[PDB]
């Protein structure tokens, strides 16, 4: 174990996505802070807004 910079974020990338559907909030981001923002929170926002775009009821 040496290249563990990417490791916890590589999986945070997937975890964040799931956290969008299952985790509800960003409160459940138990990996890195800043680097997890760009990884974990990236998938988090994506997952939500993807299922969010499906609810195109209003134009607003």
């Amino acid at each position: 174990m040496k290249r563990q910079k990417r490791d916890r974020l590589e999986r945070a990338q997937s975890q964040g996505y799931k956290a969008g559907l299952n985790g509800r909030s960003q409160e459940a981001c138990p990996y890195q802070q800043v680097d997890a923002r760009s990884y974990w929170l990236g998938g988090w926002r994506d997952a939500r807004d993807e299922k969010q775009s499906g609810l195109y009821k209003l134009e607003h």
